[PDB]
């Protein structure tokens, strides 16, 4: 009558296990006091790049816990999956050896149902599409017409993803690299998901794009009182404020350049960089913005304490940057200790204007349109990570006979 699912998320600095218990209607059942069992170990699979057998072994305590959580009679029919990030940055084919060692370990050490596609790297558009499933699952939209689903935007470190449901018309029309449409059937309803991952335009990566605009020169995107170097992907970028410090107007123009808003559009309409926007529409009217779209507001005191998401309009980011872009590093460090925790005080103005620009100029959102940003989303009384794991589990369970 019910089904479990076990999902590993092998991130860059640790590995996490999620176990879910779905009832007959695909609603999550509590496990203890949460809507999942969750645990984490460190370090991540990357720490064992040189020893793949040990990378897989790192996960064994988590697996054992998952084995104890799922009652033994269900084990045979319970899917287990592992999604890895990052891990691609590994030299030679250390990436693939690790994934294979994981497969071997799951096959040797567990009783769970390991499918051929169980262990993989979750790219870019795959992540965006799983996040779309997580969010629309949590909100009870699966099986509804595409127009009642909530599109997702995820500002990762390296990339930003946009995922939202479209018409079969729009899908069929889609331009002929990651394909722009991902077909997924959820609760028996086929969806055509517009999906795109923008490499270089994640939170960390975007700073490098921005600083490239000014080459060896000071940048007005940098706060007064920092004159340093930004390192991204082993490249150094000069990051020094001009004499007058940061400046919202000039930083914004630099950001507009960095985004390649003016890149010619080979299709009907584009976001930026010549990328097709997927045509917009009802599927993109309600949005949930994940990861750094939440972290930044949280770090500049926009979010109520003890909260994992918030409603905001993009104008809120612009208005925040208008103040923050007048401040220096000491001012911002004192105002916003979380930026100091994360070592990104100098980039406060840049980060805000970037998010405002990306949303409005880039993705064509109305600056007054409310969106939800969060790292977690409410499900019953609990919070679910606004990430790919749950969506991955949902998809896995939906392949079972019965769940349909
Ligand atoms: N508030 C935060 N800022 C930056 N990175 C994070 N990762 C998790 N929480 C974060």
């Amino acid at each position: 009558i019910t089904s479990y699912a076990v999902v590993f998320d092998a991130g860059s600095t640790g590995s996490r296990v999620h176990v879910y218990h779905f009832d007959q209607n695909l609603d999550l059942l509590h496990i203890g006091k949460d809507v999942e069992f969750y645990n984490k170990i460190q370090p991540g699979l990357s720490a064992y790049a040189d020893n793949p057998e040990q990378a897989a072994k790192s996960l064994i305590p988590l697996l054992e816990q998952a084995e104890n959580v799922v009652p033994e009679d269900f084990h045979s029919k319970t899917p287990i999956r592992l999604g890895a990030t990052g891990l691609r940055l590994l030299d030679g084919d250390a990436s693939e050896r690790i994934l294979q060692a994981v497969r071997d370990m799951l096959n040797n050490k567990s009783t769970f149902n390991v499918q051929p596609d169980a262990v993989s790297i979750i790219d870019g558009t795959q992540e965006g599409s799983y996040l779309w499933v997580t969010i629309n699952y949590v909100l009870g939209n699966l099986g509804k017409r595409f127009t009642n689903t909530v599109g997702v935007i995820d500002l990762g470190g390296g990339s930003v993803q946009m995922a939202y449901a479209v018409s079969k018309k729009t899908a069929r029309n889609a331009p002929k690299e990651d394909p722009y449409i991902k077909k997924i059937v959820l609760k028996g309803k086929p969806y055509d998901l517009y999906v795109h991952s923008y490499l270089h335009f994640g939170r960390e990566a975007s700073r490098a794009e921005i600083l490239k605009v000014t080459h060896g020169s000071a940048s007005p995107c940098i706060l007064a009182g920092f004159d340093g170097i930004y390192t991204y992907s082993g490249e150094e970028f000069k990051a020094s404020a001009p004499t007058s410090g940061a400046n919202f107007d000039k930083c914004k123009k630099i950001i507009q350049k960095a985004l390649k808003l003016d890149y010619p559009c080979p299709y009907q309409n584009c976001t930026f960089g010549g990328i097709w926007n997927g045509g917009g529409g009802s599927g993109q009217k309600k949005l949930f913005a994940a990861s750094s779209f939440f972290y930044l507001p949280q770090d500049v005191g926009m979010v109520d304490p003890n909260k994992s998401n918030l409603k905001l309009r993009p104008v809120d980011l612009e208005n925040k940057a208008k103040i923050v872009c007048t401040l220096n590093v000491e001012d911002v460090k004192s105002a916003y200790p979380l930026l100091e925790k994360f070592n990104i005080v100098p980039y406060a103005c840049m980060d805000l204007i970037y998010q405002y620009e990306l949303l409005v100029d880039g993705f064509g959102l109305d600056p007054l349109q409310e969106i939800t940003a969060g790292e977690k989303i409410e499900y019953q009384e609990a919070l679910v990570d606004a990430a790919w794991a749950l969506g991955n589990a949902v998809e896995a369970v939906l392949l079972l006979p019965k769940f349909e």
